[PDB]
């Protein structure tokens, strides 16, 4: 991975208060909770997705890797067994992207409630709009494989790149030209981003992808990233794009895509 490694500086002050946040949502009630999720290491994580991000900026990104695991950790027993247990649950957590949840939803669904209002405000309604869809195809692609019970299909969606790159935008306080982030340039950039997660986290899992050739497959896309990164240039000249949108554009590539793909790597 020819990224360099970066780290939030307000990392440490992140990390010591990762707890506030998931407690008060009640999705952590009990201090041996409290610790498992301390060892997770998912502050740390957050703050090299998020190297750009201090603050209260950088509190959203550990709130969201806090979410993601408190989340995932519901399916690791019998209702990711079946789709229609699965289902229930991710219908009330998605609805909180169509407005306010009912009191009576899980404590999850209000949890990711309060990231997703904090990930939306100050952002473009069109911004918000393509992160909410990104969020359906996450707990969609949760369904999907649950009704399954080259699988890249399924978690390209499960593995949760995309709402992480998403966020880094929010942290930043920036967006990609949206014409570009639509662009089959950028596509190809953030399938390698996640195609590149969902495989070294296959690897780092085996206690599935391997079903060595891994590796090299990491290396392929990974020099093939630096291809598609040298076509930014003429990708901006084609969108017409201007000066801070270029800008963006280079934050978004460095801050967003680069980190996703270092970050996860520097984190195992």
């Amino acid at each position: 991975i020819p990224l360099p490694g970066r780290q939030s500086p307000d990392h440490a002050r992140a990390e010591a208060e990762q707890l506030a946040w998931p407690r008060s949502l009640g999705l952590i009630r009990s201090d041996a909770a409290a610790e498992r999720h301390l060892r997770g290491g998912y502050a740390d994580l957050a703050s090299r997705f998020y190297p750009h991000a201090t603050g209260a900026d950088l509190d959203l990104g550990v709130d969201l890797m806090s979410w993601y695991f408190l989340f995932d950790d519901l399916f690791d027993g019998p209702r990711g067994e079946n789709p229609e247990d699965t289902k229930q649950l991710t219908d009330q957590v998605a609805a909180a992207l169509d407005g306010p949840l009912p009191d009576t939803a899980p404590p999850i669904a209000h949890g990711f409630a309060d990231i997703w209002r904090r990930t939306c405000e100050g952002m473009t309604p069109a911004w918000c709009a393509r992160s909410a869809r990104h969020w359906r195809n996450y707990f969609d692609g949760y369904v999907d494989e649950a009704e399954s019970r080259q699988y890249l299909a399924m978690r390209r969606h499960t593995i949760g790149v995309q709402p992480t790159v998403d966020l880094a935008e929010r942290a930043g306080r920036f967006e990609v030209p949206h014409r570009v982030f639509d662009s089959a340039v950028m596509s190809a950039m953030l399938q390698i981003a996640v195609d590149v997660n969902l495989l070294l986290n296959d690897i780092a899992s085996l206690e599935n992808m391997v079903m060595s050739h891994m590796q090299n497959e990491v290396r392929a896309r990974l020099e093939q990233y630096l291809l598609l990164e040298s076509c930014l240039p003429k990708v901006g000249e084609i969108y017409q794009l201007d000066t801070a949108e270029r800008e963006a554009l280079e934050r978004y590539r460095t801050d967003a895509v680069r980190t996703v793909i270092r970050g996860s790597y520097d984190w195992h």
